[PDB]
């Protein structure tokens, strides 16, 4: 059991999750600020971009627990301008991808917002890790507008 790693090797292992979801395109037009937490009371926030691997520091692998990821995205061409998700779908496939690589631990609360600014929407997604969606799901949100997940 090796499951050290730094910012860039651990954010990699939450972006590559929204890789198998539909959730961004992988870009160089997306950024995606995960904050973290270790064994000690020292958050630390890294912020990198949808093309290519993380690495851009040589952080400690003290890795324990997660706190909330910012999230952004530009103005997308063809390939996913088109996209959304079915609100659900952009919790499920995500904490299915986590706990693969230990970074969820089992109830954790992970909340995920929709921030429609087309016809005057907006929501969230909850439930815990390992059942279904207890509130949000049944409903569709669009891509671009998904920017902001906290977890309890």
């Amino acid at each position: 059991g090796e499951e050290k790693m730094t910012n860039g090797q651990l954010w990699k292992k939450v972006k590559d999750s929204l890789i198998d979801s539909n959730i961004i395109s992988g870009n160089e037009n997306e950024e995606i600020t995960v904050t973290y937490v270790n064994k000690t009371g020292y958050s630390s926030s890294v912020s990198a971009y949808g093309n290519n691997n993380d690495d851009f520091s040589s952080t400690p692998s003290n890795f324990s627990k997660l706190k909330e990821i910012d999230l952004k995205k530009d103005n997308v061409p063809s390939d996913d301008f088109n996209t959304t998700v079915s609100g659900e779908d952009s919790w499920k496939t995500l904490t299915s991808k986590l706990k693969e690589k230990g970074l969820v631990t089992d109830g954790q609360t992970v909340t995920i917002h929709c921030n429609d600014k087309s016809d005057n929407t907006k929501s969230s997604v909850s439930g815990k890790v390992g059942a279904d969606l207890t509130s949000g799901n049944g409903t569709t949100f669009k891509k671009r507008f998904i920017d902001k997940i906290t977890i309890d």
